[PDB]
């Protein structure tokens, strides 16, 4: 069995595009793979964070992952800062990465934009991410092309350590098993839907209430043709809505096209709004149950204990290879 | 009860200059102050360390501090890597420090000077040093003048953190016991990391080594035993070592060796060093052969961990990490 590690940024609340692209399939994948889901609060403070908002977003994210079907007895769900091994191994990895390798990172050259003076944490983001992955002998990281450079560095650091001290790390690969449709912004169908869009009409989050879902689908961009047909280059907006509808309803695009022959966009959108609301309502109900239950803290307590068991053993092996500490 | 924190670098040695300059006094101050003595193995690996030699030198330094007289029922002696809070707090402080502050550190520029392949840890270790200090609400840090820039940054990071989040850190101060110079280049301080082993006498040098290093200590060719830092830095430094170890003033040593040569003066000084180190080395071997050494280090980590994990809990609460409520 292969191991999967997903780091989850707390600040952002899940969009349907994330759910459809890379999260929903994990409800079943968690039984075929050994899955780690890690809320990276330590990565979150590499930029400016309001403390109360960060704490609430950490909890909300855990409750959301449980609400969608992540099973804490099949997968390991935990908060990064509650496993000290991540900080310990990130320091050891800082000691084998070259400064030049960090300065070259594209994400660091961005994010450094209209800031002038930036935190050292933004430069050492990648070693901590490599540590997150490598501590669990991860085989697969479910990320897209925007994280390619970070995965390359992770693979470089694993190989450098293995060749300097002896084989210890698995060399991870970037891959989203059973990847879903790539869902685009409702406002700009050529841009991917993302939780950081400055236009809130661009995304629907898993926590949007019905009125908001209705208004956002209502304003979603289409075209002037009035024909429900998949054509990504000439009808990117309609094509995107067909991808959301198809995956959330279980009907193929061809069947939706046949279904809507002769119909305009008004009735197709009102049907899509209902499909989304019906998808999120159960998730939102279980979510509210988790957020008001003591079982959420107990679940996260054991997630961190089970993660620490694996990661603290890897730290012991790294320290032993590098000369740290004693063996007594 | 003021708190003292001292880092002990296992990549280097413990020289007679450190013993003279600070370490000898700790045997006294450990009853006045709350003293933490930290073997900073995570700082050592910013450059390649031979693993077996690093592991062994960690034990050697712990045994050596005990042999010199550090009292584990009075002070805390522990290994940095055995307290995870140092790495955790270093990360949080890395998020507070600016890259520009780390890059203009003089120690970074010197240590990276001729080096191909510079690790990020060589740039980003001042935050881990700040963490070593701030975690224990340290009042006093006993460091050379070479470290003054690192103490300034630590003071800046503590204030920056205190202003944003609330008064959590003590603002520490550098202590900075004569200043012993290198035996090979007496215009430089004797240094725990000098790459020339003849530059220093370590606390573990045996009699024959001590005699050799003193014999070849560099000196002028004029030949009068007299203190003159500008013209005669070599013999002046040897006079200062001799004075502080024997209890005699430099003037009394000058009168004592009037009309005598360097050979006889060097042989007397070598004996003075040997007689200083011999009891230290005898207790060193008993500690190295003792099960008790590992028990002292276990307790030290327990006590260090209690204070540091508590401070990390407070830092996490301030910044919003975790669930600390
Ligand atoms: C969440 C971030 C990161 C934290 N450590 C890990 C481990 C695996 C995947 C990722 C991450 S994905 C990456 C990102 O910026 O998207
Ligand atoms: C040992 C080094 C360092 C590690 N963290 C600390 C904490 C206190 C004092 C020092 C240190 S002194 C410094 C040096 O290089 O001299």
């Amino acid at each position: 069995m292969k191991t999967i590690f997903s780091g989850i940024q707390p600040s952002g609340v899940i969009t349907i595009g994330n759910y459809i692209g890379a999260l929903r399939q994990f409800v079943e994948l968690q039984h075929e793979y050994n899955c780690y889901f890690c809320i990276v609060d330590q990565h979150a403070i590499t930029v400016w964070q309001d403390p109360h908002e960060l704490r609430q977003n950490i909890r909300r994210l855990a409750a959301l992952y449980l609400a969608v079907g992540i099973d804490p007895t099949q997968a390991t769900l935990f908060i990064q800062s509650e496993v000290p091994a991540h900080a310990q191994a990130a320091w050891m990895l800082q000691c084998i990465v070259y400064i030049g390798e960090l300065e070259r990172m594209t994400q660091f050259k961005e994010k450094s934009a209209g800031k002038e003076a930036v935190s050292a944490g933004l430069l050492t983001y990648p070693p901590l991410m490599a540590a997150d992955i490598l501590l669990y002998n991860t085989d697969i990281v479910p990320v897209g092309e925007d994280q390619k450079q970070h995965i390359e560095l992770t693979r470089d650091l694993a190989e450098r350590f293995n060749k300097r001290y002896g084989e210890l790390f698995t060399i991870p690969e970037a891959r989203i098993p059973k990847v879903g449709a790539r869902i685009m912004s409702l406002v700009d169908p050529t841009k991917k839907m993302s939780k950081s869009d400055p236009n809130p009409k661009a995304y629907i989050t898993l926590l949007d209430d019905a009125k908001t879902i209705e208004k956002k689908i209502k304003s979603a961009v289409t075209d002037s043709e009035g024909t429900i047909r998949y054509d990504k280059e000439a009808k990117p907006g309609i094509s995107n809505l067909l991808n959301i509808y198809s995956t959330l309803s279980g009907q193929s695009i061809e069947e939706l096209e046949r279904q809507y022959e002769g119909k305009g966009y008004g009735v197709f959108k009102a049907d899509l709004a209902q499909v989304v609301i019906e998808t999120l309502r159960p998730i939102q109900e279980r979510y509210h149950h988790w957020m008001e239950s003591e079982e959420l803290d107990r679940v996260l307590d054991e997630g961190a204990e089970k993660a620490n068991r694996v990661a603290s053993e890897m730290v012991r092996k790294m320290e032993q290879a590098m000369g740290l500490g004693r063996r007594r």
